[PDB]
């Protein structure tokens, strides 16, 4: 099984160059590569360098 924290979601196309309100660039965790495990929701960001809810570029 595999399974995310809050605000993050199963992606199989998501590198673990996690995006966070310092990038609101991608609306994915990142795009560098595809590693299929969790990542942010498609408009969201991992709040920090590395929290666990992601929030959208809107809330930052």
């Amino acid at each position: 099984n595999f399974v995310c924290p809050p605000g993050q979601t199963f992606q199989t196309c998501a590198s673990s160059c996690p995006k966070t309100c310092e990038t609101r660039n991608k609306l994915v965790l990142c795009d560098k590569k595809c590693n299929q495990r969790c990542g942010c929701i498609s408009g969201t960001v991992l709040k920090s360098k590395d929290s666990s809810e992601c929030v959208h570029p809107s809330k930052c």
